[PDB]
């Protein structure tokens, strides 16, 4: 015997984007069309939060007691991934992008550099090409290919195993907040022109049209920042990286999923 009470929306009311506005993409990065990615993110907007947030993947993480993020990416593809994280999170993933290093480094170089601080000299001695790639300590202007290079390094000399996730997700974040802050919809047109044609993706031109609006409000507000990003923690199993389930609750707070 519950009551009916509905209010209508205002319709001539000023702009603001509710939750029917909030999207998840899951993306990703292979050397090329052939390979397996081996780079996984996932970019979550919240419309109410006015904010972006990633969640980094390593290529060999399990996450459902079965098979690398990886593995099931070959087998299965993106879908298959983003279908797993759906489950684990509580979020909505269904479209995916596959970049290659090619169409990432275009993406960045179409989008401008970002200015990123580095907290000390690299010198990696690549043993599979022997080539020696040198990124010096200090807030610097990355170009396409600096920025990738950067970005895709085998080796960080660091222990820790979730720091070329903490890494990925920080250099994005600059990327995001440095060259998407205060862009109109006909720049955002560009870029999805080109994600749409040129990229392995399942996003339509319908999904990016029923987006943008909320897309260019969070962008045109006055922050200094529109990225978050929360990076999912497990420990170390033979050759993988088991997620830990109490990240999967930190992950859902970090979202407002659970």
């Amino acid at each position: 015997k519950d009551a009916t009470v509905n209010v209508s929306q205002n319709q001539t009311a000023i702009f603001t984007p509710d939750s029917t506005y909030d999207f998840s993409v899951l993306m990703t990065l292979s050397a090329d069309n052939d390979k397996t990615p081996d780079k996984y993110m996932t970019i979550t907007y919240i419309a109410k939060n006015n904010t972006f947030v990633l969640m980094p993947y390593l290529p060999n993480a399990v996450i459902d007691g079965g098979n690398t993020i990886k593995q099931i990416c070959e087998q299965s593809g993106e879908a298959e991934v983003a279908k797993l994280l759906s489950s684990k999170t509580g979020l909505s993933i269904n479209k995916y992008i596959r970049f290659t290093k090619s169409t990432l480094t275009e993406l960045f170089d179409m989008v401008g550099n970002t200015t990123l601080t580095v907290p000390s000299e690299i010198k990696y001695e690549n043993k599979k090409d022997n080539t020696v790639t040198i990124i010096k300590k200090g807030t610097q202007i990355f170009t396409a290919e600096q920025m990738y290079a950067y970005l895709t390094l085998p080796d960080y000399g660091v222990k820790d195993e979730l720091y070329p996730c903490k890494l990925n997700a920080t250099v994005i974040s600059s990327f995001i907040d440095q060259n998407f802050i205060g862009t109109s919809s006909k720049t955002l047109d560009e870029y999805i022109n080109f994600i749409i044609n040129f990229t392995n993706t399942n996003i339509e031109q319908s999904d990016y049209d029923a987006k943008v609006k909320a897309i260019v409000y969070t962008l045109s507000q006055n922050k200094s920042s529109v990225t978050d990003f929360y990076i999912p923690y497990g420990d170390k199993s033979g050759d993988d990286y088991i997620i830990d389930d109490n990240s999967w609750n930190s992950a859902k707070k970090a979202l407002g999923t659970g």
